[PDB]
């Protein structure tokens, strides 16, 4: 029986609460949550701001798919039906650690082959051994930029009481060009501005006024949970609610001790759960997106993207207080979040070495102009020959573009200094994302404006003081600063092939990623006959389909 109430959100059930180590213990509900998702391709689709898009790719006929709802401890089973015309697809459950279920991670070329179009299907099955807000999206090149996105809401305890859960609130850049058109563009030009920003799938057009603002209703006097998600392909957002603060209670899938802020930076793929108290004069208030960092991590052709938060009982119409711009967040996420379930990372004798350093670089000396590399190699996988097929067939002859980084030893700690192109003339902020794990942010280069051109190259002597293992930020996306660095660590507790990549679609398309091959021998030993059978069958189906495809693979595949 549940003990989770508005006044006691910390409690879940007997023996299970906000302090439970959810990486060890989850309720055994015995419950399965089956879902079916169907992808379709639509030409000349009238979008939410009135502009007709040449082509979109939708989950259940929307550019935001159905939300995957579950409770902590449930089993989730998602049948994905690919009714696109030519593209394969693979659906990644972003933020779900897939503990012991690597082959359900949905990373084509890594953990599976793509699902063939015109009716291909597969069933993903995984456990809700975490709770909080996540999202799902295609990993088939930049396909999710066409609309193959949705939210995940796994209910469980929380670090603050609240009366009402308002639900998921995904915010996304929106382009009139297709994802494939934008990959082609960004091979030889920088990232463009978004045409608009959609809040829960809607917005007004900045010139015509067609469309509608998202409209979120607050109950006067009450505390409301809002589940923010940046589902963009490139835009990084600063969000703020006029005349209201937001109290953070979770970052990505990790509950944190409450932190009240006036505005919030959401990198691509980041989530924040916040509590908003409706304690102001009843009215209508803008929920604004703004951009900082010299627009180096996004801008939009809509100068004032916004939603409306409406107090129940107040008048209708638009807010009248335009509010003030928030502080410039410098394309940086919060460095001081504190997980409720605290952990210490050993930091005794850490030093920079070839085997714990990964340099992100941009190579502009060839064709295409923008080639992204990690440790000197642009990632490039073969959709028909996924990493885990090499592991299972005991083939160690990975192509160089697979960017395999071996991580061995059960329960080892794996440390990584990520450097942003030391010495380069121009660098960009990067939202770095690890599959299969939360990582720990041990430190990063001093906060700067990314437009300041102030360089920081990690100096092991000088910069040890910037590193700490005392309950570090723990999450699954964090920012690599322009002209700087970040040190990350994770525990080798999950045998699998795990992508680690920049979540800007143009960058991972263009080569910015590696594959952590974690405990490969253990992975081979743990993969069930059923998982191996399903891998092999889908890969056979994909390989039979691929030569009939009218289009080439245009990029890394990721
Ligand atoms: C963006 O657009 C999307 C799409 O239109 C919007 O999605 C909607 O989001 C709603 C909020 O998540 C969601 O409502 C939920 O729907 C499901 C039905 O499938 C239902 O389970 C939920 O019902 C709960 O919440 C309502 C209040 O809304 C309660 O009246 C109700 O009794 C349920 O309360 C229980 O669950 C809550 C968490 O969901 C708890 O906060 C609550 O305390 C209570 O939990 C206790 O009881 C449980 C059972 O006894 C127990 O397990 C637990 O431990 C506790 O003891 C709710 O109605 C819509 O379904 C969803 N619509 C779609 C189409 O997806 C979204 O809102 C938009 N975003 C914004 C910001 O506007
Ligand atoms: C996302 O969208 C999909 C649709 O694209 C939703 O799934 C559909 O759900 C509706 C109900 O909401 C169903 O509509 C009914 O269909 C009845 C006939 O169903 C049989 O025939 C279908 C056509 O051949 C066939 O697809 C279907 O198979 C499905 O269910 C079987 C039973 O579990 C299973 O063997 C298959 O895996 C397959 O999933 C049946 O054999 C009809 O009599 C009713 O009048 C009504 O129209 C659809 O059948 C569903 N389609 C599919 C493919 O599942 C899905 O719920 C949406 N998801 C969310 C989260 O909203
Ligand atoms: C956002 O959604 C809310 C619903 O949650 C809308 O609020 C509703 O707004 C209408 C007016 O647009 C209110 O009705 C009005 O009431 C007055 C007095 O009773 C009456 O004189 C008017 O003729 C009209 O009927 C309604 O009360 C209100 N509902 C709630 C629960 O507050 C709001 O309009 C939406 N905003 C936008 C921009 O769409
Ligand atoms: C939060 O979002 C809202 C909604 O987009 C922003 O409101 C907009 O603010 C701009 C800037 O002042 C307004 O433009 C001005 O319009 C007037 C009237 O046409 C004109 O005289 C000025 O020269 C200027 O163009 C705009 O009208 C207004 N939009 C709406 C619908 O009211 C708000 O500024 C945002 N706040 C923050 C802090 O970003
Ligand atoms: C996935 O489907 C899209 C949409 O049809 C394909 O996109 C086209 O790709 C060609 C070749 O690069 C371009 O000339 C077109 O401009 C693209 N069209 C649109 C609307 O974007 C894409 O090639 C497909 N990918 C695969 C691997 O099949
Ligand atoms: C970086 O690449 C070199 C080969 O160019 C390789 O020897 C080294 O092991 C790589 N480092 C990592 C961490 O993968
Ligand atoms: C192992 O992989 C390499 C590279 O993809 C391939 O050329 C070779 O044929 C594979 N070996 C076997 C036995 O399949
Ligand atoms: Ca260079
Ligand atoms: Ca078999
Ligand atoms: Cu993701
Ligand atoms: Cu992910
Ligand atoms: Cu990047
Ligand atoms: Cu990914
Ligand atoms: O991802």
């Amino acid at each position: 029986q549940s003990c989770n109430t508005p006044s006691n959100r910390a409690c879940w059930t007997d023996g299970y609460d906000i302090n439970t180590d959810y990486e060890v213990d989850s309720p055994d509900t015995g419950v399965v949550r089956p879902y079916t998702l169907t992808l379709t391709e639509v030409d000349n689709w009238t979008g939410p701001d009135g502009v007709v898009k040449e082509k979109v790719m939708l989950v259940n006929n929307s550019i935001i798919g159905p939300t995957i709802f579950a409770d902590w401890g449930d089993t989730i089973q998602v049948t994905v039906i690919n009714n696109l015309e030519t593209n394969g697809t693979s659906i990644h459950w972003h933020g779900l650690h897939q503990k012991g279920t690597n082959l359900h991670d949905g990373a084509n070329g890594i953990t599976e082959c793509p699902i063939p179009p015109k009716g291909g299907r597969k069933v993903y099955r995984f456990k809700a051994q975490q709770y909080g807000t996540s999202w799902y999206h295609s990993h088939f090149s930049a396909q999710y930029g066409n609309g193959v996105v949705g939210a995940i809401q796994i209910n469980g305890p929380a670090s603050l009481p609240y009366d009402t859960d308002l639900g998921v609130f995904p915010i996304s850049d929106y382009y009139y060009s297709s994802a494939d058109e934008l990959v082609e563009l960004t091979k030889n030009s920088g990232a463009p501005f978004s045409d608009n920003v959609l809040f829960n799938g809607t917005a007004k057009h900045p010139e015509t006024g067609e469309g509608e603002y998202a409209n979120v209703t607050l109950t006067p006097g009450r505390r409301h949970r809002l589940r923010l998600i940046n589902t963009s392909v490139e835009n990084h957002f600063q969000v703020s609610l006029v005349n209201h603060t937001m109290t953070i209670i979770a970052a990505d899938m990790v509950p944190v001790n409450a932190m009240t802020v006036d505005s919030l930076f959401l990198g691509v793929g980041q989530r924040y759960d916040v509590v908003i108290e409706a304690s102001r004069t009843p009215g209508n208030y803008w929920f604004n997106v703004t951009f900082g960092g010299g627009l180096l991590c996004g801008g939009s052709r809509n100068p004032y993207p916004a939603a409306i938060f409406h107090y129940a009982g107040a008048p209708g119409g638009p807010p009248t207080d335009e509010g003030k711009a928030p502080v410039d967040h410098n394309c940086l996420d919060l460095p001081n979040l504190k997980p409720v379930v605290a952990r210490d990372v050993p930091l005794s004798g850490f030093a920079k070495r070839p085997d714990n350093t990964l340099d992100v670089t941009l190579d502009t000396t060839g064709t295409p102009l923008f080639v992204w590399k990690v440790n000197g190699s642009a990632i490039n996988i073969d959709w028909g020959r996924p990493v885990v097929d090499y592991v299972l067939t005991q083939n160690t002859s990975f192509p160089p573009g697979y960017n395999i980084v071996e991580v061995n030893g059960a329960d080892q700690w794996s440390y990584w200094l990520i450097e942003n192109d030391p010495g380069a003339p121009f660098t960009l902020p990067h939202p770095m994302h690890l599959h299969g794990h939360d990582f720990y942010v041990l430190g990063r280069s001093p906060d700067e404006s990314p437009a300041s051109n102030e360089r920081h190259v990690f100096d092991p002597a000088r910069d040890a003081g910037l590193l700490s293992g005392a309950n570090p930020v723990r999450r699954d996306v964090t920012m690599l600063p322009a002209f700087g660095w970040v040190v990350l660590a994770f525990r080798a507790d999950n045998p699998g092939a795990w992508l680690f990549h920049c979540h800007i679609a143009w960058h991972v398309s263009g080569g910015l990623g590696v594959v952590y091959l974690e405990r490969a021998d253990d992975l081979r030993g743990a993969v069930s006959d059923a998982d191996a059978d399903d891998l092999d069958r889908l890969c056979a189906d994909w390989r039979r389909y691929w030569p009939t495809n009218p289009y080439p693979k245009s990029d890394s595949g990721l």
